[PDB]
């Protein structure tokens, strides 16, 4: 028999390799083997080692098949000897946790590494337990081998991390899969204490579900950002996988690599290149927002982002969600933030009145539609605060006092939707040349529907049909006869929030207030020029005040956009231009009573809502529904809506006006008992504040839902924009404005 003191492997950079197993009494040691057995450039095994544990007449066999056993019924992964000495034998690798140290060091071969070692390891100690002699030692050779790509290239077998704080929730996938080990039994055995609205991994062939991430697929952006596992995604995946359950598992601290390094547990010198790795993707998904974000805070010399990213300025325009998230993982990253806002308040559409006796009662946006992974539930626990999910129950009263039979809500919910179908496939053969308004396809196609059936419906029926009709213009911010029909729901194509629709009983002022503090805003500080023209941008208020900065974020709301407030020199493009003004400055209103007692109990008894029956077409989404502001039963505050046409017919009333009209329409609609008078009130004028003249975004007859990506273009690297006329998924919402604002903070923090 022929034996070989150098490597089984070509090109293997070992001059003399040693046997890590020692398993056989015959082991080689460091000498002459029939085969070198490569893991690594570091790590060989001898021939008697691998008979050890291979051949059935060995001691090592019952180990081996046992093994063997578990793996093939766990895992796709072959087994073979060499994925039983990674799994198994290969001895365990951890960093010195003195700070100034943070040498590489090798454990004994019996030795199995914890994340309890992981902590408190120091040089020349004996695990799990002075003078630091010992960590003035050099360095095994072997780790520096490891950070070069060559050495990832030469490793035989992709790691498999033991115990992954994400195996509880991946439990559908074969583990190797996943980059986790088969033979885990912790990894093969809802997450008690995780938040139920956080849903960080798509399960298995599972789609349509906003912020989800397949925990075995690698997405486009990771990919470019790490080209070298395109082939074997197996070691990135783990990680970043790992790095998800540890931030959804502690969302309320920065996730940093020292928390990581315990919970990375992996047989071998690979684990030193685990540890590089995950810092490096720790660092990308922070900067992207998918982790160390919300509400999160950091004191000076606590920066989320290394150096690197800090040599930069930013002016933002306007302090509502998109500019004081923009704002807030600005600041976090390390990078220099000034927010100037016209008004003498942060918050924009968000606007809570905290007034009213025992809740809080929000002039703009005050709903959450859909928690899971949604950023604002996510905020929600790092406040610790509370939402109130909606019942289904809304019983639609007509003046006069009845109550609408459910069946003809559903019957007449159930028309309307139908006549939606029917645009549904009228438009999928047309262009945005060959768009219709919305509201006069509806109304052609329901003529043609009652010419064709015959069918003759009550006055009630028909009443609540205008009921459902105004839920779609207070969707659309419109009457639907400037919605259109081709685009009105287009970001329904992307996978939309699952999950619970809630009231955000506190107020998004809680979260609002939160983001901005600490932060250098500018209030009363309308921009009025940005001038982008030299090395430096220059910004410049109404009153003559300038900033200069390499970097400016516009938020401003579409209205404000389309009415041209701030001259851009040079000017935005015609292509920018064309795009904002397809897009429509929707619009409602909101008014909210207090009264002395719960009048409405005994007649809605508990239910979140109830709905008013227009009497007219000309009374369409005057007041359609109204929400009980506090789940709790105790307190006496009714909001009201108004929406569509009927925003224009309370432009023109004073607020004593608006107010008279909604307590004559719950006068009616509790006809047959006293209702009384209120004690304090609000109307919303939101379509004639100055610097926001809308509620929300949609799609104008003739528009595309691209729109919304061409006004998120950046221009130059120079002027980024955010805001919910920018978010294409997520249009409209508090949540897409969030959203929006930390994907332009990522485009920012890239350069
Ligand atoms: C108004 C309203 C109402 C009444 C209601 C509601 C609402 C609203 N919503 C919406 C929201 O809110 C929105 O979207 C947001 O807020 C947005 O954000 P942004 O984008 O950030 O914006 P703003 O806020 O507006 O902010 C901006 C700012 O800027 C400023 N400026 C301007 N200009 C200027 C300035 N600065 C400086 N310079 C210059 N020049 C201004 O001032 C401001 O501040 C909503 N949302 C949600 O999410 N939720 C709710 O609840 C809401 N709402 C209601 O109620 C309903 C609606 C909806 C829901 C659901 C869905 Br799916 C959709 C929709
Ligand atoms: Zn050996
Ligand atoms: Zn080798
Ligand atoms: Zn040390």
């Amino acid at each position: 028999e022929k034996k070989y003191r150098k490597c089984e492997k070509a090109g293997c950079t070992a001059t003399c390799p040693v046997c890590f197993a020692s398993a056989s009494e015959r082991c080689a040691k460091n000498g002459y083997t029939s085969r070198w057995y490569h893991l690594s450039c570091g790590e060989h095994f001898c021939n008697e080692c691998f008979d050890h544990y291979y051949r059935s007449h060995k001691d090592g066999y019952d180990k081996y098949t046992t093994w063997k056993k578990i793996w093939t019924s766990n895992g796709k992964t072959e087994p073979s000897p060499k994925a039983f000495m990674a799994d198994q034998q290969l001895p365990y690798w951890v960093q010195c946790t003195k700070p100034e140290c943070r040498k590489w060091r090798q454990l004994t071969k019996e030795i199995q590494l914890t994340p309890q070692i992981a902590k408190t390891y120091r040089c020349g100690m004996k695990p799990n337990t002075e003078t630091s002699d010992h960590c003035s030692l050099p360095e095994d050779l072997r780790v520096l081998e490891v950070s070069n790509h060559w050495w990832y290239s030469m490793l035989i077998l992709p790691p498999l991390l033991k115990d992954s704080v994400a195996a509880p929730l991946l439990s559908a996938y074969y583990p190797d899969c996943v980059g986790m080990s088969p033979s885990c039994t912790s990894t093969n055995r809802h997450v008690p204490g995780m938040n139920r609205y956080f849903q960080p991994f798509y399960q298995p062939n599972e789609c349509g579900k906003a912020l989800c991430v397949r925990p075995d697929v690698m997405e486009l952006d990771e990919l470019y950002e790490f080209p070298e596992y395109s082939r074997d995604p197996t070691m990135y995946l783990a990680l970043r996988n790992l790095i998800l359950a540890l931030w959804y598992t502690n969302c309320k601290e920065a996730l940093t690599p020292q928390k990581c390094i315990p919970h990375i547990i992996v047989r071998g010198l690979v684990r030193i290149r685990c540890v590089q790795e995950v810092e490096r993707i720790l660092y990308f998904m922070t900067r992207k927002g998918l982790i160390n974000t919300g509400v999160l805070s950091v004191g000076a010399d606590q920066y989320l982002l290394p150096k690197d990213y800090h040599n930069k300025s930013v002016i933002i325009i306007g302090a509502g969600p998109a500019g004081l998230a923009a704002a807030r993982q600005l600041h976090n990253f390390g990078i220099k933030v000034t927010v100037l806002e016209a008004k003498d308040r942060i918050g924009g559409r968000v606007w809570d009145d905290k007034s009213f006796k025992g809740v809080t009662v929000g002039r703009g946006a005050q709903i959450v539609n859909g928690c899971i992974n949604n950023p604002v539930a996510l905020m929600c626990e790092q406040l610790g605060i509370s939402m109130h999910k909606f019942g289904e129950r809304c019983d639609l009263i007509q003046e006069g006092g009845r109550i609408t039979d459910p069946t003809i809500d559903k019957r007449m919910d159930f028309h309307f939707n139908a006549l939606l179908d029917v645009v549904s496939e009228w438009r999928k053969d047309k262009t945005q040349l060959q768009d219709v308004p919305l509201g006069e396809k509806i109304e052609e196609i329901y003529k043609a529907f009652i010419k064709e059936s015959g069918i003759q419906f009550s006055e009630l029926e028909g009443q609540v049909l205008q009921f459902h009709l105004s839920n779609l213009e207070y969707a659309c911010g419109s009457n639907l006869h400037q919605v259109s029909a081709r685009s009105w729901d287009h970001n329904e194509f992307f996978a939309q929030f699952a999950g619970d629709h809630t009231l955000l009983t506190p107020g998004y002022s809680v979260i609002i207030e939160k983001l901005a503090e600490g932060l250098d805003i500018q209030l009363k500080s309308p921009v009025q020029c940005i001038d982008y023209s030299g090395d430096e941008v220059q910004v410049t208020t109404t009153d003559g005040t300038g900033y200069s900065a390499q970097k400016v974020l516009v938020t401003v709301p579409l209205a404000l956009l389309q009415k041209g407030a701030i001259q851009f020199n040079p000017p935005l493009s015609e292509k920018k231009m064309k795009a904002i003004n397809s897009l429509g400055a929707g619009i409602i209103e909101k008014i909210a009573l207090q009264f002395p007692y719960r009048f409405w109990d005994s007649k809605v008894q508990g239910a979140d809502f109830f709905g008013h029956v227009p009497p007219s077409a000309s009374k369409r989404g005057l007041f359609a529904v109204f929400y009980d502001m506090d789940p709790q039963k105790k307190h006496s505050v009714l909001m009201s809506v108004i929406a569509g046409e009927a925003v224009a017919s309370v432009r023109t009333l004073d607020d004593k006006q608006v107010l008279q009209q909604c307590m004559a329409t719950l006068r009616e609609l509790f006809k047959e008992q006293e209702v009384p008078d209120p004690t304090k009130y609000f109307v919303t004028r939101w379509s004639t504040d100055p610097w926001i003249q809308m509620a929300y975004s949609f799609v104008k007859t003739g528009g595309s839902g691209e729109a919304y990506d061409i006004i998120a273009e950046d221009i130059q690297g120079t002027v980024f924009f955010a805001g919910e006329a920018t978010n294409r998924h997520f249009p409209q919402t508090v949540t897409g404005a969030y959203l929006s604002g930390v994907r332009e903070a990522s485009k920012i923090a890239a350069f």
